[PDB]
C-alpha cells in the first residue's frame, strides 16, 4: 500500500503491478518500486543480486523536505554498495521540490533522472561501474 513492486509485460515497455497479471515478471538485476505514499512511509517498509533500483514517481505530485532527505539517504546508501537508484517519471514540480531541497547539490545526481521506467531500464544496461 505504500509501494507496489512492478514487473515488465514480456517483450514490451509496459510495466505494471507484478500481481496484476500472471505473465508480468520482474527483470533480473533490477527492482522497480512504484511509490504510492510519501516515500518516508515506503522507506520504513523497506527497512524491514541487484545492480539497479528504479523508483517510479509517476503518482507523486510533490515532495516535502523530509521526503527529499529520505530519498537522498536511499540513493547514497545503495550507492555506497555499487547499486544505482534511478528516479522515473518525476514531474516538473517534483524536480523543483528535489532541486529546492538541494538534492542536486552534486549535479551528477541529475543523471539518475529518467522520463519513464523503460528509459531507466535501458539506462542501467551499460554504465560506469
Amino acid at each position: 500500500p505504500s509501494y507496489t513492486v512492478l514487473g515488465q509485460l514480456p517483450d514490451t515497455d509496459v510495466y505494471i503491478d507484478i500481481d496484476a497479471y500472471e505473465e508480468v515478471k520482474e527483470i533480473p538485476g533490477i527492482k522497480i518500486f512504484q511509490i504510492n505514499a510519501p516515500i518516508y512511509y515506503a522507506n520504513s517498509d523497506l527497512y524491514s543480486n541487484i545492480h539497479t533500483v528504479i523508483l517510479d514517481f509517476t503518482q507523486v505530485n510533490f515532495m516535502d523536505s523530509v521526503g527529499v532527505k529520505t530519498l537522498a539517504g536511499i540513493v547514497k546508501e545503495y550507492g555506497d554498495v555499487g547499486i544505482y537508484v534511478y528516479l522515473a517519471g518525476c514531474s516538473a514540480q517534483v524536480v523543483n521540490d528535489l532541486t529546492s531541497n538541494r538534492f542536486f547539490e552534486n549535479p551528477a545526481l541529475k543523471e539518475l533522472l529518467f522520463h519513464s521506467i523503460h528509459d531507466a531500464v535501458l539506462g542501467s544496461q551499460v554504465r560506469e561501474a
